[PDB]
């Protein structure tokens, strides 16, 4: 029995961890903290809306009062509620720095204000170390953001780490490598792809790598690292499946049992030539995570879903995704 | 770069004051404004005697005022940001002031700068406490931090907001690492000053825990001097460590300062205290060395010396510092 707090869980990895996570523990109890912004999706959850195990809490992380009485009650926290969209970060960095770094910080002071002992998890991205063009970061490396968004969550993993030494607290951080699975919204790359092409539309590609973790295996990751991981300790989640779109792509396609016909190659595009690499191997070696599926099984798992939900995404499509030359304009 | 024109936040501080007197005696035609809103650390008798230069101009705000702060980037050359609350014990006590001067001051400065004024000069100074304890060796600027009280985390997550932002708006700015200062113009609560005073007294000196801390000692003059060439000639998106290469336990220095005062090491009586302070900081200066060339002017054994003079010397800045305790 674990009662836990989990903020964002109305979004793609959120929901993907709280289904998981009453699925897979009888006894554990779940409060999600969301404030319904960019990203959520109540359909996410709409089928545990009433499982009394789970509570949905409408709110901002950076809400003290509020958040402080969540805390008071639960024995865990995974942190997941952040603002992620780089471009609209460069716009308007303020977003993030109130969701990311106020909203990280207004958590640990309810914390250590009110329960230093519960067990926090503090989840983060692979985009703090900045790109690398051979080999693979340790979390020993420095790191080097190169948006608002990635330099606000990486502010908000070294008031953690400063945090958690000063209140002796007991958290852990995490990176992961770019997710894909269930819930995940339209217009990203593998959803898009099969949506598209499941309607004979073309794949666009511009000119001819990205590490793919399938969101379940970063659930789980999570998972050991809350109940295993030890405190001060940062852990990268990584699948070792770097591939270019291309690859993505060609894979999608043939298992969705088709041909490579829909991919039109176009000319190239801005700002998309960056190559991000974690290295995973202390999680490994300490708390023995290892992905449970393929990069092959977590796309296959991901088509039929996205085949069998039109419910889902399909409210949630607009014009561009659709479009039959969405290159073009 | 001649003629130019500075805007130094924080520069009523200890290194702030030492920083804006170097500058101005160096360089004749160089301007300098000072925004320091006069908080914890501050101390107008720092730079009482170059106050009404022409050059010079005082402007009391914080650097999270935006519409004050704005006005003041968009019409100098460079930035040299020193404001901050860096007070450790203070940060543990009561960490949010630390977050809205260090995480939030930072972050709209940075936002002024890419608003008003993309291409002006950016140092941003920050401390060797980032990267926390090490046992053995000393950190690059390559390695990954470890703030270990709310002070160095707020002060890292600064730092991680300037790299980004710097990148993001392809802006001109450079983040400074510095060790331990001491030198003129540092407040009697801290170690070498409260010695060289204490001593001066025929009192006890009060060391903390067993004074095993080992901190690498740099005369606040060669931090300055650092920061003029990180300024002039450092590279945008890069970190330069600062260090003298003088590591020595809290115990050490004492006894240093005793010797040289013509007092016995009888006096020296520890007293315990110890949450949030680490056993050892070491940083590698190797890549300002090779470079920028720049080097410690004065070894440590030169530094206290100016240092014990100064104070001996300047009583009537002290003296109203120091408290009961
Ligand atoms: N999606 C990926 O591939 C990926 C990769 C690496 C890291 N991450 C990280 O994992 C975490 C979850 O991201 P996601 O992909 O599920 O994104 P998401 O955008 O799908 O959902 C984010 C959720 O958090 C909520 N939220 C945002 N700010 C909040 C605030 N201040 N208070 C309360 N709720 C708030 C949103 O309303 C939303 O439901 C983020 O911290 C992200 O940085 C995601
Ligand atoms: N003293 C050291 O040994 C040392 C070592 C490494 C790094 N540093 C760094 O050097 C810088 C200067 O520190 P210092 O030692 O002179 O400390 P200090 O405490 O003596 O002075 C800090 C100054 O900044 C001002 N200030 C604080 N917050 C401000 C805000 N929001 N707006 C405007 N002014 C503000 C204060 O009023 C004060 O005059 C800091 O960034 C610190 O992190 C100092």
């Amino acid at each position: 029995s674990m009662k836990l707090l989990v903020t964002g869980g109305m979004g793609f990895i959120g929901s993907n961890f709280i289904r998981y996570i009453l699925e897979k523990h009888p006894d554990w109890e779940v409060i999600n903290i969301d404030k319904l912004g960019y990203g959520s999706n109540p359909a996410n959850l709409k089928d545990l809306e009433d499982d009394p195990r789970y509570t949905f809490v409408k709110g901002d992380v950076a809400d003290y009062e509020l958040v402080k009485e969540l805390v008071r009650k639960v024995d865990g926290v995974v942190h997941l509620a952040a603002e992620s969209h780089v471009d609209r970060s460069i716009s308007s960095p303020e977003i993030f720095l109130h969701s990311n770094v106020i909203g990280t910080y207004t958590l640990l002071e309810s914390i250590r204000r009110e329960n230093p002992e519960v067990r926090f998890v503090h989840v983060s991205t692979d985009e703090v170390y900045g790109d690398i063009l051979k080999g693979s970061f340790t979390e020993n490396d420095r790191l080097m953001p190169s948006s608002p968004y990635s330099a606000t969550k990486a502010a908000s993993d070294m008031l953690v780490l400063g945090w958690t030494r000063t209140y002796n607290l007991n958290a852990s951080i995490t990176r992961c490598t770019n997710n894909y699975g269930p819930y995940q919204f339209p217009e990203k790359l593998i959803p898009k792809t099969i949506i598209r092409a499941s309607l004979g539309l073309k794949i666009p590609i511009y000119g001819t790598v990205r590490d793919w973790l399938y969101v379940e295996d970063h659930v789980r990751a999570i998972e050991l690292v809350l109940l295993k991981g030890e405190s001060r300790e940062i852990y990268n989640i990584s699948a070792g499946e770097e591939k270019t779109n291309l690859e993505v792509v060609k894979i999608i396609l043939r298992l969705m049992g088709k041909g490579e016909e829909l991919i039109e190659l176009v000319e190239d595009r801005p700002g998309h030539d960056l190559r991000y690499s974690l290295d995973s191997w202390k999680i490994t070696r300490d708390l023995k995570w290892r992905p449970k599926y393929t990069f092959d099984e977590g796309i296959k798992k991901t088509i039929d879903w996205y085949l069998k939900n039109e419910w889902w995404w399909k409210p949630l499509v607009d014009e561009r995704i659709l479009h039959p030359t969405p290159w073009k304009l």
